C-alpha cells in the first residue's frame, strides 16, 4: 500500500483505489495502473521533473529503502492477475530489487522529488509506474 499526496491530489495504484478515491475521481488510466483523486487537505509530497534513471524506493515487505537503477518509462507486457487481464502496461520502469504482493504504492524518489510508485514485481525485479510526465499534478 501507499500513495503520493501533492497539492489537492492523491495518486494511488488504480488496482488499490478505494470507494472514496472513485467518488472523488480526477483521472484514471488502466494501462498505467494509476488513479488520481481529489483531497481537501494540502499534500506533503513534491514531484520530480527530470530524466533520472537512479533513485531510492521504499520496500514495505522489508521495512527498508533500497537504491536502484531503473529503465526509462516504456510499454511492458504484464501477465494476467486477479486485477487485470494479460496486457501491456505503459509508462512502466523496471529495476532489479525485491518486491512482493503488498509492496505496491511504495514511493521511488530521486534527488529532485517523487518519480513514481511500485506497481509490478517478481523474481528479483520491481516495476514502477512513472508520474513525472503528469505536469498538471503541480497546478
Ligand atoms: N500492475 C499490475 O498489473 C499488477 C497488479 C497487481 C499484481 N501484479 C503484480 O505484479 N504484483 C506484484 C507486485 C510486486 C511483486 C510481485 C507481484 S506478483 C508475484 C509475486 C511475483 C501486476
Ligand atoms: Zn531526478
Amino acid at each position: 500500500s501507499g500513495a503520493i499526496y501533492v497539492g489537492n491530489y492523491r495518486v494511488v495504484n488504480r488496482h488499490l483505489a478505494t470507494h472514496n478515491d472513485w467518488a472523488n475521481l480526477v483521472w484514471e488510466d488502466s494501462s498505467r495502473d494509476l488513479l488520481v483523486s481529489s483531497t481537501t487537505a494540502q499534500g506533503c509530497d513534491t514531484i520530480a521533473r527530470c530524466d533520472c534513471q537512479t533513485g531510492v524506493y521504499y520496500c514495505s515487505s522489508r521495512r527498508k529503502h533500497y537504491p536502484v537503477s531503473f529503465s526509462k518509462p516504456s510499454l511492458i507486457f504484464v501477465e494476467a492477475s486477479e486485477y487485470y487481464p494479460a496486457r501491456y502496461q505503459s509508462h512502466l520502469m523496471l529495476a532489479v530489487g525485491h518486491s512482493e504482493p503488498g509492496d505496491c504504492g511504495g514511493i521511488l524518489r530521486c534527488q529532485h522529488g517523487v518519480v513514481g510508485i511500485v506497481s509490478t514485481g517478481g523474481n528479483g525485479l520491481v516495476g514502477f509506474a512513472d508520474v513525472r510526465d503528469l505536469l498538471w499534478l503541480d497546478e
